[PDB]
């Protein structure tokens, strides 16, 4: 049961009529969906989650169809969200439905016969309809009692000050109508997302009966909550480096690693389960941070995004910034390492102090004259010491460290 | 001041910032309005008070706009009403709206320069708007805290069994929407209706400033509570001629209660509040029914209409038929009297058992030799009688009263 299969990696939250669904996925192929909101220029991991979801039903037979919300972006999703959001405009919400929509586009297989992968956008359906038929013909079939207790909302209603809109409000039934949309075209018969989007989904489910007397289903998968409890990376590396991102993956609690490998990789539970199994019986630290940091950083970033992530975490860890390229430079300074920009002819001293890496100038003799500075890796052990030129790397670059692990990359101007 | 007047007559049930509301109306003229919505053939004597206080603003120099809600009528209003309507089909809403429209017209004067009336139909601009122009530029102004807390819907947001839908609490944002368009296309400054719009009143109010920066005004008028606790009108009372006779309108208002027929004059009538005054003074040995019924009558049906009612009062009153017409025999056919149809060559004891005033021919036989029974008001007591052709008034009338008071109208198959 693909179903079963989803639920021992810890991926299904909830599941309309599970016997029923099942039956329908066990008689042959299905064709699925789920709708990603442009609410920013990129998704982010989080969207991974039902993303790689959509492709593990794919690789089972079934065809996938990614929505991106050109409509219901102009409209806000409020679930589970404590306040009301700014309206955006159009012009923006288009701008970023283009790029969702090519961020999304090779996580799922386009070119693989009957269930190749769809991408759709509900504005094909909102941007022509008028109001009358919206409020008839599909708000009769919605009850004002039901949907101001539903969980996604409730809390909104407590207090006017942190109020809904009426046009937030109103979201949960354009995505009912979505599903529905989405069933008569192209037969969709499940929606997924994140167990957030239940209520937005059931919505769909007895909304597409009620319109087109049919019965389709949804499947929710979960939100994170790490061990410790607690909860942005995102996918475009011009906001998120491909350094950062790898980084983010390595510092992977124990207690979330297996999991994390569960939700945001496609090794088998097979591979996953000796994984853990290796780490427990080893005598060492678990090694799977680093398994996992290879996987998903291929995934999103390709293997040059790894290698280039490795190239940097080598190069920082080991003194030698010989290997780094501008390129490489630049991740570091956007999000890699704590930055500056000093004009060059500044000594060491005056260095440390400027970037809040040393307190004063009295403080950086000390602690120049301990060897406890590098410059690019190699020590530096007298007060009085500038810059050669060369150091300054690709004209523009030269990283302090005190002690091991403190590092600010100077960015001369 | 044209609101003290309207005060004295006890048709002011609310107003908002009447100080200044009071101001403008005495710089000069303003644009007001009041909105009828189709909710069935024809209007009925409540939707008169509202009515025929757009006139009396129109007296006073001011531009009334009577609206008739082609789009409203499409999603209905719950507005103290205790259960959701089912939805009315395009095609009958747009029967009633003509039907309505052409009831109202005689009301008002679109013929007297610059504060001519006009009609007005939002559908207009309703029948048009996209969904998400209509969630976004009008629905982000309401507060859904503030729309459940409305006193219209509070009744129906306790139980789902006794709920409300989606469509039915989006009328609110309908009726809101329209006083913004108003005050843009005419410069309505003012609505008024009945009490039980105040809430859909003061949210066009509110969106009218949120929408056009401009200040706009609300005036409601009372419901009437009869002396005797039970509400007005209740069936109902029709301005439609066909629903309800000229003389069953009349009889309507004779029979008003004298703890009510001095309210009723000033709400229903035109007669200043000086007369309406000194006719409760009497106590000289009361004509105010009788002037409330042909004020009325007058008003609705005309001068024709009032002399018909009159007149079969006065038939009925006295027994002689002869000022009869057919015509106004078909008045008492359709609600005058009980009516019976009979078959020609029916005898006088079978027509008082068919018709019901007498419960078998045995006992008629007895009652019409008692001289009880009269035949187009001429006693008959010849027990074993049949009618005269010549009784059968134009060939297909002939009226029977058992005793002093007791008619059935006999209607010749
Ligand atoms: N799963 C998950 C996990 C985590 C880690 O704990 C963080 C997440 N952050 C987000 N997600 C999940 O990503 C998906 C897209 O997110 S969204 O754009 O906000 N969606 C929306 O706003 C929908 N209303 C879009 C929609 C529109 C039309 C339609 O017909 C159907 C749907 C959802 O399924 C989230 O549950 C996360
Ligand atoms: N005043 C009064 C008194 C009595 C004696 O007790 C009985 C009455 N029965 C009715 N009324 C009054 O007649 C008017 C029409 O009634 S309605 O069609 O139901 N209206 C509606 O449904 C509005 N939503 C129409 C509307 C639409 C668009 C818009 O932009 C503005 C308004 C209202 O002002 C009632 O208060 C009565
Ligand atoms: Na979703
Ligand atoms: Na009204």
């Amino acid at each position: 049961n693909l179903i079963k299969q989803l639920q021992e990696r810890g991926l299904v939250a909830q599941v309309t009529d599970e016997e029923a669904l099942a039956e329908r996925l066990a008689q042959g192929p299905i064709a699925l969906y789920c709708g990603f909101d442009p609410t920013a220029d990129s998704l982010h991991l989080g969207h991974l989650v039902p993303l790689l979801c959509l492709k593990r039903f794919q690789q089972a037979g079934h065809k996938p169809v990614a929505l991106v919300g050109g409509a219901t972006g102009l409209i806000g999703d409020p679930s589970f969200k404590a306040a009301e959001r700014k309206l955006n405009t159009e012009e923006t919400v288009q701008e970023w439905v283009d790029k969702i929509r090519k961020q999304v586009a090779p996580f799922l297989d386009f070119d693989c016969g009957e269930n190749s992968a769809i991408a759709a956008n509900n504005y094909d359906w909102f941007g022509n309809m008028n109001v009358l038929t919206f409020l008839r013909d599909i708000g009769k079939h919605f009850s004002v009692n039901q949907m101001i207790n539903k969980e996604a909302v409730k809390q909104r209603l407590n207090r006017e000050d942190q109020g809904i809109s009426f046009t937030e409000f109103s979201y949960n039934l354009l995505q009912g109508y979505d599903f529905a949309c989405l069933n008569k075209q192209y037969g969709v018969v499940l929606q997924i997302g994140g167990s957030d989007q239940w209520g937005n989904i059931t919505s769909g489910i007895d909304l597409t009966r009620r319109l087109h007397q049919n019965q389709v289903f949804g499947l929710t998968v979960p939100l994170i909550t790490k061990a410790d409890g607690t909860k942005a990376v995102w996918l475009d590396p011009k906001k998120t480096s491909p350094y950062k991102f790898y980084q983010f993956w390595i510092n992977t609690a124990d207690a979330d690693v297996y999991r994390f490998l569960k939700f945001f990789t496609f090794m088998s539970i097979e591979e996953i389960n000796a994984l853990e199994e290796e780490d427990k019986n080893s005598g060492k630290a678990p090694r799977a941070q680093y398994v996992l940091a290879e996987q998903v950083t291929r995934l999103v970033h390709g293997e040059e995004g790894l290698q280039a992530a490795k190239r940097i975490t080598e190069c920082l860890f080991s003194g030698s910034l010989s290997a780094l390229s501008e390129a490489d430079f630049e991740q570091l300074a956007q999000d890699g390492v704590p930055m500056v920009e000093m004009e060059k002819g500044a000594d060491l001293m005056q260095a440390l102090v400027d970037s809040e890496l040393q307190p004063s100038r009295g403080q950086a003799r000390k602690t120049i004259a301990s060897n406890a500075i590098t410059i690019n890796g190699e020590k530096q052990s007298d007060p009085e010491y500038f810059f050669k030129e060369e150091e300054r790397l690709f004209g523009r670059f030269t990283l302090l460290r005190r002690g091991k692990k403190n590092y600010c990359l100077i960015c001369w101007k």
